[PDB]
């Protein structure tokens, strides 16, 4: 069979200026670009397969300054991905719906899925039951 490797793939999200998000919040928009990722994933012959999770660290708030635009940074992480598929482009799916995040501050160039090459592969289906 083929294997999957562990990959993931990190953007921004932004706030309207003078607002704060909760991380709780935060986390959920970063989850609907998760969810974006699975329903693509899904109709690219499953890609990036339909395992994946999400974390995310934001800036701290200023209370005070009222132009402040909280930044947060967004990685989703795909389990069983298939890295022995062509490398789908940031390009082809900053459109897709839930795809909210961004390229990040600071960075010369767009989201990209990377592979993890320390990680053990893993079967490109998961199996439930033993």
């Amino acid at each position: 069979a083929y294997v999957c490797r562990e990959a993931s793939i990190s953007g921004e999200i932004r706030y309207p200026q003078g607002t704060c998000p909760t991380k709780t919040e935060a986390l959920n928009d970063c989850n609907k670009v998760t969810k974006g990722l699975i329903d693509f994933s899904q109709s690219h012959q499953r890609a990036w397969g339909i395992d994946m999770t999400a974390k995310v660290q934001c800036a701290p708030c200023k209370t005070t300054d009222p132009w402040d635009v909280v930044l947060c940074t967004c990685k989703i992480t795909a389990h069983r991905y298939r890295e022995f598929v062509p490398k789908i482009p940031y390009s082809s799916f900053s459109s897709a719906p839930g795809v909210i995040f961004r390229q990040e501050t600071g960075l010369d160039h767009d989201p990209e899925w990377v592979v993890n090459m320390k990680a053990r592969t893993r079967g490109c289906d998961h199996h439930h039951h033993h």
